[PDB]
């Protein structure tokens, strides 16, 4: 499957934070979109999944423009998403908040949420903190359960804003080695940071963005070669 955003544009203020930002996601890769902070990541994911209204651009599925779509629709097309700030429901266990939001899964019996909820822990590697309160896990812990509440719904695609952002060094690991399972297992990923380096050793290829714009596109090593890029870290 192809996700594709197009010519992307955001106002707060008249302040323009994304500018003509057009992006693809295909099944089965990892893209990133790597800026500095402030640069308009978050935004433009917002756009992608129908958090805030653009001001200008276009949303498409193959052949299916989903633009006037709203967010739980365009979530049942397929498209998954991981806020940046803390989505753990903090007072409840990492197992309630999985059966939370297996809730949704209409398609299944009220048996078969918790063979789910079970099968997600085991996957993500949180089965031993089943009943752990969201308040007492490490970031890391905390960051593998909210990726796991991001699959639940059983989204294509799946947008990653700084999935490692406040966890440790040592379960960074983990996270990357989980995301690259997603991707084998046939997600689109697309994902965010403003660590560069850190991430773009995940990607198969990123776009790069600086205030509202687009700057280039390539390949990690093309990427890291970049007249236009450089000039952005000079
Ligand atoms: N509701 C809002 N009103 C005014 N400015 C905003 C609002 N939301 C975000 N911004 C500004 O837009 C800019 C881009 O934000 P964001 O997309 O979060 O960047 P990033 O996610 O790359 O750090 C930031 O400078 C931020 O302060
Ligand atoms: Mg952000």
């Amino acid at each position: 499957a192809t996700l594709t955003a197009k010519n992307l544009a955001k106002a707060y203020k008249g302040r323009r934070v994304v500018e003509d930002v057009s992006l693809t996601v295909n099944s089965g890769e990892i893209v990133g979109l790597l800026g500095p902070n402030g640069a308009g990541k978050t935004t433009t994911f917002y756009m992608v999944v129908g958090i805030v209204p653009r001001d200008a651009g276009n949303i498409i599925i193959d052949d299916d423009d989903i633009s006037l779509l709203p967010l739980h629709a365009r979530a049942r097309r397929g498209i998954g998403y991981l806020p940046q700030e803390a989505s753990i429901f903090r007072r409840l266990s990492v197992y309630d908040n999985l059966m939370a939001v297996l809730q949704i899964r209409d398609d299944l019996s009220a048996e078969q949420r918790e063979d789910r909820a079970n099968e997600l822990m085991e996957e993500f590697h949180i089965e031993h903190l089943r009943d752990s309160m969201g308040q007492s896990l490490s970031g890391g812990e905390r960051r593998r359960v909210e990726i796991a509440r991001a699959l639940a719904a059983n989204p294509k695609f799946i947008l990653l804003d700084e999935p490692f952002a406040g966890v440790d060094p040592i379960s960074v690991i983990d996270i990357k080695r989980i995301i690259e399972h997603l991707r084998d297992s046939g997600l689109g990923v697309l994902i965010t940071d403003h660590n560069v380096r850190e991430t773009l050793a995940v990607c198969e290829r990123a776009y790069i963005v600086s205030q509202g714009h687009l700057i280039a596109h390539g390949t990690p090593t093309e990427i890291l070669q970049d007249e236009h890029v450089k000039r952005v870290y000079l």
